[PDB]
DNA sequence: TTTTTTTTTTTTTTTG
């Protein structure tokens, strides 16, 4: 499954090899004109991603203050 | 900013050349002892950061139904 | 590895 967050970016759920993934990455179109996966991004675990959601509101007042 | 959500990944929040940056980065230590970014990694902009947050029950249902 | 939005390539090819 993949949610879409900016013209060539996505968040994209996924079982690794019995390991679930929430990876937030960026996209290009090589040039056979196939969509392949881009250097920028990350993949992250469980627990990683229950972290980040747990502070976005921290995360949000930090882009506030900015 | 940084909000840690790994053993050696956090999301920070900082000003780049004027643009805010939600950054959700791996970090490593170098050769001479220094903690440094990471190649694995992402920044947002408030946009992108906002969409994702946006569609955070929708990925959370993906993986319940992967 | 050495971050670093947006880019029109900038020149990648996911996976704790």
């Amino acid at each position: 499954a993949m949610f879409q967050i900016g013209k060539m970016r996505y968040v994209s759920v996924r079982d690794f090899k019995g390991k679930v993934l929430i990876d937030i990455r960026e996209y290009w179109m090589d040039p056979e004109g196939e969509m392949k996966p881009g250097r920028k991004g990350i993949s992250l675990n469980p627990e990683q991603w229950s972290q980040l959601k747990e502070q976005i509101s921290d995360i949000d007042d930090a882009v506030r203050k900015l």
